[PDB]
């Protein structure tokens, strides 16, 4: 049918007029095909013969489906698209399974000829005018316009979705104890009634759609669980991803490895502890898709763990609105984090995996704070509330970080759980100068053209030293001078610099870096006992600043 | 009543800002509220043919969920209108007044119809959890709170409404900024409060049902330590600080003090003071106390605000248009929630900013974008929303404004 529902007013973009593409002349079998379709369509009410005045045209085409002997009508709305208004998003975000409440009763309902069952803005049909050429293109062709929503037009998915929503509305108000999920042109219906009173309202629902143009599958034509969907496999009281098979190959091409990383990432939302770092290092470079990549030791070790975790099947449970959500996070490796959400231990609603790094230098406390946030937003999206957290970090560790760090920060309600590795601060810089500790005044520099570089220091006990660096930047040297002061000093040292740069880096208490130097500066800072870092203005003639400043050039 | 025709800025299109995820409690709240004002006909459901969108969410101002709309995008896309075509002039007298009370008059806009052909630009979406259903979409039919056009379009009515009260108290300053009325007088506080109540009654006959003290506003001057003993370390700090200050204040001198730091001394060593140095030190304090010479407000230019976390629930901030030309600086103090406090400071600073310049500043916030974006809505209880970007505080900036 063609639903009675009001139409949605459509416009074209404001400075624009509708399409006028020329019809490409079509062979004879294609002309015959299009006639056979379009007459059957105007019988159904879907289109209508017009006669020019109508100046508009979108080209037509017929294709063979595609070993069978059936044909199909393709329209190239390419241009009417371009000239049509933007619509609202048909749907932004799709439901995550782990967000679903368990249901007593489930039925899937499937709209038929959905787009063609919905009227097109009468004022707009004129722009849909298309034209079937005559044989060897000699006479005036047959010219139709759409009455319903054309397959492949810009406005159709939005307008259909909208129409299915106004039509479901009165029934939703009346049947609030029942959930309908609209995805594309399907419907999913669940309630906590018994199969009887369920199919009672199911039919009662179909007979509501039917008053409105919408024809559906009856009792005899409804699929049963699992309802594979969108990558998931959905059962009556639990869910999992669709079955994942890791290929078995001797050679791996870049394309074999990208597909694997994906299938793993997908598994990662219900299979705890999946890793992909070692496999991802592999993709770096400028290779083609056909290039075979020899797996590293650590990648194979890693494909191994993954190969095992996936061996036995795992499932996720459904959401019980009357319990708290509990999120558990573990440091799983070098900047890699894994988490689990559950309400009753340890039956997970879902699992997940955090791997980003923020900046060139972070420490675990920072990285852990970023995961909490990431996990928090996610929870808002899937369940509408934030979880109780359980983190591998003492309250005192966190409390010492928050307080002394300059950024504002905050995680919601959490608890320490002893799941090593624990996260700790790896060194504290002193808040005051050390006494009887050798004060190094360090400095570094570089010729912007030569790219030559000197880094050195002068101390108050008369020591000096200045090494040379080849092709280094004015700021690389400044870290070097500090690495320097740290190599050549005892377990306690004051260090003075003019680099706000170096300052900033070190005062952040990094514990990993995208820098070799900074990684070494770090391991030193670890080995020390007290270290006090201090900044001074360059070129003001301050302290021993001027001295070492001369040693370098 | 006849609707003022509203145009966007030339060429540019309306807001397409997507809706942030909301908590079930805020969603329910919004559903009620909106079901209500649709009955009353303030908003109507809209279809997919409206491409536009701006975020909404719920706050608590009192324990009655209010509905807030982020019209920042719309505001920028309309700002020929609320600035140059109409325009509510700022009184320089407001900051001078002994007491200023801020009144919410946004309920006033809900009476005036909105230009038919502008309404599509006010579309918002109440989202759904786990994307279970499509959001519920609405546009406005009346002037919306939060939009800079509503006070601009309602100016003629506000003047009429306020006209008698102004005539009867010609020495009282009343400013309108967005959803708020600002009322300043020099009266003793009881008389002042009494005068506000008279005002409410006038307001009350048209459907319009806290106290600043702007005088008590002064610089958070750059603070130079006074010390029993100075170590080299303490001198170097002192030089750093003055070396900063000299980019802002003219006259700043350092020389007599750097003299002290010749050679390579241990940091923890005590250097006694020069008669010159101590003379310098004082005249610097003279300068630091005073407002920057040569720094002036340019109404054609954006206000910027920067905030440093000082620890101990202390927060320093400066406002300026060209970096280091500070129009003013201050501190804000005293839950040990970092984000709660920051949110409070942003509102306070924005408030002062409106009173002095009729402008909100763009804020540079010392916090991870994502952290701030998750949480700020839990503590925001103001009716406008300023612009913000996110910034790592340079370790030196923070200390130079230390207290
Ligand atoms: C049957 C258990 C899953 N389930 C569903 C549901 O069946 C469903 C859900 C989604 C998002 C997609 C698909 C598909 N394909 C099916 C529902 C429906 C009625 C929303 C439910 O409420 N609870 C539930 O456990």
């Amino acid at each position: 049918p063609i639903s009675p529902i009001e139409t949605v007013p459509v416009k074209l973009k404001p400075g624009m007029d509708g399409p006028k593409v020329k019809q490409w002349p079509l062979t004879e079998e294609k002309i015959k095909a299009l006639v056979e379709i379009c007459t059957e369509m105007e019988k159904e009410g879907k289109i209508s013969k017009i006669g020019p005045e109508n100046p508009y045209n979108t080209p037509v085409f017929a294709i063979k489906k595609k070993d069978s002997t059936k044909w199909r009508k393709l329209v190239d709305f390419r241009e009417l698209n371009k000239r049509t208004q933007d619509f609202w998003e048909v749907q932004l975000g799709i439901p995550h399974p782990a967000g679903l409440k368990k249901k007593k009763s489930v039925t899937v309902l499937d709209v038929g000829d959905a787009y063609f069952s919905v009227p097109l803005d009468e004022d707009f049909r004129k722009y849909t005018a298309f034209t079937i050429p005559s044989i060897n293109n000699e006479t005036p062709g047959i010219r139709y316009q759409y009455n319903v929503l054309p397959q492949g037009w810009k406005g159709s998915p939005a307008i259909f979705q909208s129409s299915m929503t106004k039509i479901l509305e009165p029934f939703r108000k009346q049947n609030p104890d029942i959930v309908i999920y609209q995805y594309m042109d399907d419907l999913y219906v669940g309630s906590d009634l018994e199969i009887g009173q369920h199919r009672t309202k199911i039919e009662e629902l179909r007979q509501h759609l039917l008053r409105w143009g919408l024809t559906t599958p009856d009792k005899k034509h409804q699929k049963e669980p699992p309802f594979l969907w969108m990558g998931y496999e959905l059962h009556p009281d639990k869910w999992t991803v669709q079955p994942i098979v890791l290929p078995e190959k001797d050679s791996w091409t870049v394309n074999d490895i990208q597909k694997l990383v994906g299938k793993l990432n997908w598994a990662s939302q219900i299979y705890p502890g999946i890793k992909v770092r070692q496999l991802c290092k592999l993709l770096r470079g400028t290779k083609a898709l056909t290039e075979v990549i020899p797996l590293t030791e650590e990648a194979e070790l890693e494909l191994a763990e993954n190969r095992e975790i996936l061996k036995e099947p795992v499932h996720g449970v459904y959401y019980d609105p009357s319990k708290d959500l509990i999120a558990e996070i573990q440091k799983q490796g070098q900047g890699q984090w894994t988490y689990q959400i559950y309400q009753e231990p340890f039956k997970n609603l879902k699992t997940g995996k955090y791997a980003r790094m923020r900046g060139a230098h972070t420490n675990d406390v920072k990285q852990l704070t970023e995961a909490v946030q990431k996990i928090t937003t996610e929870s808002i999206v899937i369940w509408g509330k934030t979880p109780k957290f359980k983190l591998p970090i003492q309250k005192e560790t966190w409390e010492t970080w928050w307080t002394e760090y300059w950024q504002a920060t905050w995680i919601p309600e959490w608890e320490f759980v002893n799941t090593p590795p624990l996260v700790k601060l790896w060194y504290q810089l002193e808040k005051e100068p050390i006494v009887g500790a050798e004060t190094f005044y360090v400095d570094g520099a570089a010729n912007r053209e030569t790219k030559l570089g000197k880094a050195g220091y002068v101390t108050n006990r008369g020591r000096q030293k200045v090494v040379t660096l080849t092709d280094t930047t004015n700021q690389k040297t400044e870290l070097q001078a500090i690495y320097l002061a740290l190599q050549d000093s005892g377990l306690e040292v004051n260090i003075v610099t003019d680099s706000q740069y170096a300052l900033g880096i070190i005062q952040a208490q990094p514990d990993q870096s995208e820098s070799e130097l900074v990684n070494q500066i770090i391991e030193q800072l670890i080995k020390k006992e007290k270290v006090y870092l201090a900044w001074v203005p360059a070129h003001k003639g301050i302290g021993g600043n001027e001295q070492v400043d001369k040693l370098v050039s």
